[PDB]
């Protein structure tokens, strides 16, 4: 076995939670040894522990530099009295992100024989009763301007406006993460209402002819936009990781939801056809992000390994029903063209075993 | 032939130019009689006359509430060195939405081989530390009120203002509502209402506002209804977000009566050069044949017009079925087949296609 070493996971509900457990009991603990730090998000112990879990979770990977989350429920309404919650607690990725802070990405895993681009998505409100002049004004600490536009004259009547601001340091970040990014997965990088949306083409250029193999950033406007590149601006096919401002810390995910639907069929005893991959990503992107900071070439090869078997699976064309709808379309699937959940998962530690022996 | 009436018309450039004429010659003119309200809005006619056309186009539709447009040149400064513009004129759907006023509509058109959408700025750089403030200061008089956007401690940045008016709003409201009741569709309202608590909080009330004291009764007496969402709850109706030859954007007033509609496409240059340079070319009419359509639809609503009516749904037919069967644009064919596996022969071209179109009303209407 391999000295994989710590790692931050985070167990979730329902469907998710039961995928999970078999992606690390068939695909990773038969395969590494892990310094294991485990944080149980489930909605039942967030709730019981006054969402104090998902803190300590949240100071854990600031602190090991890698972290794998499964996926969560959300509180609404139906949920706080379905599990008869004392609160409606907030989304436990809200709470992680703040934390940590840096930029989310989300990319599609590409299986060749499904009907890839990596996007990284990055104020004072107020009601106006009535007519008045509301003006949008700046003061600089050694007061030697007052810039003051005036932002709307109200004569028609009252309504409603707002002032939305952006600090540098948070634009540097950005262009930072979206960098290192770009260097990390070799593909070239795209940037896509004046003085602002300006400010960040600028910003990005600087750091770019300043501190960053046959690879090229550039500029566009949205609509200009083969595949393969980073771009700052099937669902279980879909991966979104977390990129932290420090290039030191990550922590994936399943770029979907806790797939209550089918878990409702499983609890009564139905036959389901969940599709593992965006989760098994998760690990595999943070395995070897683990890796990577350790220089561990085992692990590395075998996060690789994983995300290989799991495409060429798909590829020989054993696969969940989801994606035999995307071949098919949904109306005309026969069983006999796609696995369950449980026979997919079969499937890959098989490929896996065989594929790790050679 | 089908009496129409009251028309307003709007003639445009380029290829769109070509297929508009088109159209009419062998789809509209040979079985509807209307009183034509035409105006050539061709980059030509605009700049000989100060842009005043399109005003007067603009007036027009006021009056007799049904305007259709064909696709018109936006100058650019390039452009402007081609044609020898005197001036580089404002877009014609600029100078028209204004005096119109009202909300669009994009909506895809569905082959089997529906939704509608409907949408609806103070920057300024921070170059060093200081405070970035917003205030109003209302016309009565009253206390002078202070938001602080942000104390900038550290490097700079940027910050902006952005407002609007009720009425605007109102007016987004209702061009939505009568959108949905038009259509015999139900309506969803998206915002960022729990971060913009107090901005996007305000469309939902007027939404409901709206809703309750004008629209109710008719939706049930129509069996749909509107609802508000969140923008990823969200994720055969009609959708207000708060922010190709197959697309057909139209302007609704909130008077619900006035009303405009265009193809969502621009006026097709690449075709067009390889037109006048007189290769076949593949253009797709049917987003412009849609607004024949609906502008057609509208004015057979607002005149009780069974006739008429009745033809619009006819034509709207045989264009889908047209392509639903087979005969298809460019385009369209790489749509299903593969933009690299496209033959000539899973294709026809701009003027056939018409013909087929052409043929096929012929043979509906017979019936
Ligand atoms: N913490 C997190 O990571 C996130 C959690 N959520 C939470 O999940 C809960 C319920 O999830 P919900 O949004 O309803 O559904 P999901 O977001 O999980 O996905 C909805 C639908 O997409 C399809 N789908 C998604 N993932 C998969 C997969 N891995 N394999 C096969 N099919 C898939 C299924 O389609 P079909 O309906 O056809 O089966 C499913 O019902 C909510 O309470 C919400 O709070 C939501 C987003 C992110
Ligand atoms: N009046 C209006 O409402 C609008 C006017 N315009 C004006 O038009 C001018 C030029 O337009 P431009 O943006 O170059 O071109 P378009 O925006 O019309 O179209 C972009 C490209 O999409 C394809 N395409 C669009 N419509 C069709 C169709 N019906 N059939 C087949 N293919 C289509 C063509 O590319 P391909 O070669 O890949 O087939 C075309 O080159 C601009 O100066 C602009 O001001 C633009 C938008 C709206
Ligand atoms: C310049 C301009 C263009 C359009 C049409 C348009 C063209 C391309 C993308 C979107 C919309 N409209 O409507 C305007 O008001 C102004």
């Amino acid at each position: 076995k391999i000295s994989g070493g710590s790692v931050v996971e985070m167990q979730g509900d329902e469907m998710t939670r039961i995928i999970w457990e078999l992606i690390k009991e068939k695909l990773i603990f038969p395969y590494v040894e892990l310094d294991l730090h485990s944080y149980d998000l489930g909605i039942e112990n967030r709730d019981a522990t006054n969402d104090q879990v998902t803190k300590d979770a949240a100071e854990a990977i600031k602190k090991h530099n890698v972290g794998v989350k499964c996926a969560t429920i959300t509180p609404d309404e139906k949920r706080v009295e379905e599990f008869k919650l004392k609160q409606m607690w907030k989304s436990p990725n809200g709470t992680i992100r703040n934390i940590l802070g840096g930029t989310v990405f989300r990319e599609a895993i590409i299986c060749k024989n499904i009907p890839p681009i990596i996007i990284g998505h990055h104020a004072t409100d107020f009601v106006v009763p009535g007519p008045g002049k509301v003006e949008i004004t700046y003061t600089p600490s050694d007061g030697t301007q007052k810039v003051t536009y005036l932002v709307h004259n109200f004569e028609e009547g009252g309504g409603v406006a707002m002032g939305m601001y952006n600090q540098d340091k948070s634009i540097e970040d950005f262009a930072h993460s979206s960098f290192q990014m770009a260097l990390s997965k070799g593909w070239p990088l795209y940037l896509s209402l004046k003085k602002y949306d300006g400010r960040f083409k600028d910003i990005f250029q600087e750091i770019y002819d300043k501190q960053y193999q046959k690879i090229w950033y550039e500029h566009r406007l949205i609509d200009d936009m083969e595949g393969g590149f980073i771009w700052a601006c099937s669902l279980g096919m879909m991966t979104s990781v977390l990129v932290c401002p420090d290039g030191k810390t990550v922590e994936a995910e399943a770029a979907h939801g806790t797939v209550t639907r089918h878990y409702r069929m499983y609890q009564k005893g139905q036959e389901t056809s969940t599709n593992p991959i965006a989760s098994i990503f998760a690990w595999t992107r943070g395995l070897a992000h683990r890796a990577k900071l350790d220089n561990n070439k085992e692990l590395a090869f075998f996060a690789n390994a994983l995300e290989e078997v799991s495409i060429e699976t798909i590829e020989a064309g054993f696969m969940t029903k989801d994606l035999a709808a995307c071949i098919k379309g949904l109306p005309n699937v026969q069983r006999s063209d796609y696995l369950n959940t449980f026979e997919f998962m079969d499937k890959l530690g098989e490929n896996l075993k065989i594929k790790l022996a050679q």
